[PDB]
């Protein structure tokens, strides 16, 4: 083993280290649109809910 | 043996003293440069962890 196959690891190294890393931003933009769409849709079954006890919907969060 | 052969050794051990020693500090920023995409490739692990339990990134390396 010795310095230019060193440099060879190295140099394959900085390959990988760019190359195998996937866009994480990009990644956690869908996964955070998925937990709005599944809150509205659980916002939406209690203003159903609300509905069947009070006849109307709610405008407030707490209800 | 003689005082012109031991010239000639004297001769040859300067030529390769001189040309067998690698670049040292080239072969030590590589090396550096390696040190400092692994810690950057573990800071981001990282990262992403501590959006596991907060919902948000560090902006502080003690955490
Ligand atoms: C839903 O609650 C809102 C505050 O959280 C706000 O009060 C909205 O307006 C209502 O105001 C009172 C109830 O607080 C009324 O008797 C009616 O429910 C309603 N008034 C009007 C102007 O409609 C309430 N819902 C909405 C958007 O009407
Ligand atoms: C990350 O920690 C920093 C100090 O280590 C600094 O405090 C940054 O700013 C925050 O300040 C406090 C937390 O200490 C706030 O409640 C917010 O988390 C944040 N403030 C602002 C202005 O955003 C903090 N992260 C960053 C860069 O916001
Ligand atoms: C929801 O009900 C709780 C009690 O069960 C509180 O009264 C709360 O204020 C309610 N939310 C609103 C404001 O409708
Ligand atoms: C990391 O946690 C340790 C305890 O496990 C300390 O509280 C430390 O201060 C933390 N780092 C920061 C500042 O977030
Ligand atoms: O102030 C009371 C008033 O609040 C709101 C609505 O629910 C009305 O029906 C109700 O009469
Ligand atoms: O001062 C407390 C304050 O610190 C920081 C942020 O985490 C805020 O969400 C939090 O409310």
């Amino acid at each position: 083993f010795t310095l230019i196959e060193l440099l060879i690891v190295i140099a394959i190294i900085a390959i990988l280290a760019a190359v195998l890393i996937p866009n994480l931003l990009a990644a956690r933009k869908r996964a955070n649109d998925t937990v709005v769409t599944a809150y509205l849709n659980d916002a939406v079954k209690f203003q159903e809910m609300y509905q069947i006890d009070n006849n109307s919907y709610t405008s407030n969060q707490a209800a």
